[PDB]
């Protein structure tokens, strides 16, 4: 487990294909932390999003058959990761840098509609 983390490798592997643009880029430890932030962030967002439905709607917990939630979450994450690379290469290139940081990921998440710049009380 601690010695080896296959999940990080798998997530990194998918992302690496997207980041195949590793023409000279470099993956920092933070980059990986970004993956952790991404998965948990997506979930909090999903969980929190599901909570609002609870206000008047009743999610169908049973018979979870609707375009495979796992497929959707995965494809949706893929979109996030893919966009992240585009945003990352963009910000890195903006800074003529060749490195992936959780910070750039955060920047990507921010524009993704996170933090709401504090507009949302």
């Amino acid at each position: 487990l601690i010695s080896k983390i296959p999940f990080a490798r798998l997530v990194k592997e998918v992302t690496d294909e997207f980041t195949t643009k590793d023409q000279d880029l470099r993956w920092q430890s933070m980059a990986i932390m970004a993956l952790q932030e991404a998965s948990e962030a997506y979930l909090v967002g999903l969980l929190e999003h599901t909570n609002l439905l609870a206000l008047h709607l009743v999610p169908r917990g049973s018979k979870r058959i609707s375009g495979l939630i796992y497929e959707e979450v995965r494809a949706v994450l893929k979109s996030f990761l893919e966009s992240v690379i585009r945003d990352s290469v963009t910000y890195t290139e903006h800074a003529k840098r060749k490195t992936v940081t959780s910070l750039d990921v955060v920047y990507a998440l921010k524009r993704q509609g996170r933090t709401l710049y504090g507009f949302g009380g």
